């Protein structure tokens, strides 16, 4: 069974064919691609070592960024797994790994990377999901010179939570793309700027990673599953020392639905035992982490496993971090969208089974750097319509056709809206330059 993640049906990439995406080139600096991996093995993927950094195809241990981030652009169709922007082993692909493990190892610059992509890689795209707080001339013209030679380049805004400028995603010759939810809403770590330029799908985002890195969730009602409606497995912490460490609990757990209403901010769970308790969440991430308020809840009235379902105030998809202090929650627990929350309680009462797996090849991960692979995969899909166009006449194309998100017009948060690729496309098929 292969499942189309959220992201990749809100920016329109499922209706359009990467047939030609062979004419274009997209090279992705990050930690790595694990080639081995089933779903990313057959793609037209080529890659240029660094001493630094050991093979490209290797991404190594606990370094699967660059490999989800690959997924997203390219997760092949197969019935298995999930499936990137451009699933037809279509379109070419270049690695270039500048992070280990431990970090940043690339035997020189960022710059230099880029060059690589671009001379070694024939790119015609250079997607970043990385960034810095620095920024330098020499580095803003090297990448002013990439873009009006005719190289699309596009990098994560940061999750900071706040106003600063992460480069290269800050430069004038860069795309600054956003993270926002499967409810349009505005991460709340996405870093807002006047540089922001356009959204991109950044919160619980399946996607491929290192063999055996991963975790899944599940949810089965009559013999048939939710895991296409969104199941995401509790991002469990707990103390560690002078910090917070994952403590993920991957088991199965079964028992007659149940929910624990939310009445103000109060709970009227009952009694629990033997059953799987669906709950509201209360609260949000952001200032805090308030997950552990809904689930803790149901698991003092003894609860065997744990649904936690989205609020009002953010009904999308939520991949929030589950704070347990006291170390509580040790049976499974999951979170899914309002949507799939309010379809359970019509099967209320009914034998359900929540899981939570280890040992994956697929996660779901937040970020802006997951927004920028769905931005630069669009990007290199809707360019393949018409290679003849520019970079600059790309990069036009995708923000006079993006759908505007919050407030009218540009914001910081979202720039000029979640990134549309059949209006993109629609928009090129007039002219370069659009009707
Ligand atoms: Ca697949
Ligand atoms: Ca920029
Ligand atoms: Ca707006």
């Amino acid at each position: 069974a292969e499942t189309t993640p959220w992201g990749q049906t809100f920016v329109g990439a499922t209706v359009l064919s990467d047939s030609q995406a062979g004419n274009r080139t997209i090279c992705i600096i990050d930690s790595g691609y694990d080639r081995s991996h089933n779903d990313l093995n057959a793609n037209n993927v080529t890659g240029t070592n660094n001493s630094g950094t050991g093979n490209w195809y290797q991404p190594g241990n606990n370094n699967a960024h660059g490999t989800h981030v690959a997924g997203t652009i390219a997760a092949i169709a197969n019935n298995e797994g999930v499936v990137g922007v451009m699933p037809n082993q279509n379109a070419n692909i270049h690695i270039v790994k500048v992070f280990n493990e431990a970090g940043w190892g690339y035997s020189s610059s960022l710059v230099a990377a880029i060059d690589t992509c671009v001379n070694s890689g024939g790119a015609n795209v250079v997607t970043m999901s990385l960034g810095g707080s620095g920024s330098t001339t020499t580095e803003r013209n090297a990448l002013n010179t990439h873009y009006n030679n005719g190289v699309l380049l596009i990098a994560a805004a940061g999750n900071a939570g706040d106003s600063s400028y992460s480069y290269p995603a800050s430069y004038d010759s860069v795309m600054s793309v956003a993270a926002v939810d499967s409810n349009l809403d505005h991460a709340a770590f996405s870093q807002y700027t006047d540089q922001v330029e356009i959204s991109g799908p950044g919160e619980a985002i399946l996607s491929t990673v290192t063999v055996g890195e991963g975790r899944l969730a599940d949810i089965t009602i009559g013999g048939q599953s939710y895991f296409s409606n969104g199941v995401v497995p509790h991002n469990r912490l707990t103390p560690s020392g002078t910090s917070y460490a994952p403590a993920p609990i991957n088991a199965s757990a079964t028992g007659a639905l149940a929910e624990c209403t939310v009445n103000g901010t109060s709970f009227s769970c009952g009694n629990m035992a033997n059953k799987i308790c669906l709950v509201e969440r209360v609260g949000n991430q952001g200032s805090s982490y308030p997950e552990i308020n809904s689930t803790k809840a149901c698991k003092t009235a003894g609860a065997k496993g744990i649904i936690v379902y989205s609020n009002s105030a953010l009904p999308g998809l939520q991949n929030p971090f589950l704070v347990d202090a006291n170390s509580d929650i040790t049976v499974p627990s999951v979170s899914v969208d309002r949507a799939t929350g309010l379809a359970l309680k019509a099967k209320l009462g009914q034998s359900t089974t929540v899981s939570n797996q280890g040992n994956q090849d697929y996660e779901y991960y937040n970020g802006t750097s997951m927004a920028t692979p769905h931005v630069s995969g669009v990007a290199t899909l809707v360019w393949s319509y018409h290679p003849e166009c520019s970079a600059s006449q790309v990069r036009a194309a995708l923000n006079a056709t993006a759908d505007d998100l919050s407030v009218a017009g540009r914001d910081n948060q979202t720039g000029y809206g979640m990134i549309n690729a059949v209006a993109a496309k629609a928009y090129l098929d007039e002219s370069c330059t659009g009707p």
